[PDB]
């Protein structure tokens, strides 16, 4: 996340860390959502490698033990049947992960709540993106969870030629692109939490920026929207 804050230790319990093995550790490589005690949520694109990965939830500070993390390994993928590997822009960017053991919940992992089937947000909602991504284009992780207020931009606006132009899909979420604020490599696959009737509820999965930079003025940070996908997500969860 370029422009953001450290976030409190319990402000977003459904976020998690999606980590692969690499030599004989573990590195973070993508976000994620929590959504059932034994099921997660996240980007295609991260789970497209011929990898071995494993999630953590309660997780705050990368390189530090918190005291409250809990390791659990993915026993099962899914992923959209229409997802196009490297063909980020065809949209479908979105992923189902069955963990090997159920998680523990408290005040520190907790489930994400997903919106109804077909809700749209109007433009400027109030949304704030989370992650262990670049803090700056080309720099390095974050050690802590870091958060930035994401306003959306709607439709007509980010489809238009100043902003994304064709790129974008109305199965898609645009937030942000002020040129200071956004999601970067190491975001993806995580939460966009959005205020909706007094509660935060997960609207996109992070997916991809600008190939000229993550913080670039009209070019805001791009999610599949959530919404667009919860028929397709109950019934996995129904028959795995
Ligand atoms: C997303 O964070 C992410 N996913 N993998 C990675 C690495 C391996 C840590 C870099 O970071 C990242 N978005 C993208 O990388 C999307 N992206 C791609 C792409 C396509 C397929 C697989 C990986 C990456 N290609 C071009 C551009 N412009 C992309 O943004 C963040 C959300 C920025």
């Amino acid at each position: 996340v370029v422009g953001g804050t450290e976030a409190q230790r319990n402000s977003w319990p459904s976020q998690i860390s999606l980590q692969y093995r690499s030599g004989s550790s573990w590195a973070h490589t993508c976000g994620g959502t929590l959504i059932r005690q034994n099921w997660v949520m996240t980007a295609a694109h991260c789970v497209d490698r011929e990898l071995t990965f494993r999630v953590v939830v309660g997780e705050h500070n990368l390189n530090q033990n918190d005291g409250t993390e809990q390791y659990v390994g993915v026993q099962k993928i899914v992923v959209h049947p229409y997802w196009n590997t490297d063909d980020v822009a065809a949209g479908y960017d979105i992923a189902l992960l069955r963990l090997a053991q159920s998680v523990t919940l408290n005040s520190y992992v907790q489930l994400g709540v997903l919106p109804r089937a077909g809700t749209i947000l109007a433009n400027n909602s109030p949304c704030y993106i989370t992650g262990w991504g670049l803090t700056r284009t080309n720099g390095q992780l974050a050690q802590t969870l870091q958060q930035a207020y994401l306003p959306t931009v709607d439709y007509a606006i980010c489809s238009s030629s100043s902003y994304w132009g064709s790129t974008v899909k109305n199965s898609m979420v645009c937030a942000g692109g002020d040129g200071v604020r956004s999601g970067c490599q190491g975001d993806s696959g995580g939460p966009l939490h959005c205020l909706v009737n007094g509660q935060y509820a997960v609207h996109g999965v992070t997916s991809f920026v600008s190939r000229l930079g993550c913080n670039v003025t009209r070019k805001p940070t791009v999610f599949t929207r959530v919404s667009a996908y919860i028929s397709w997500i109950n019934n996995v969860i129904a028959s795995n």
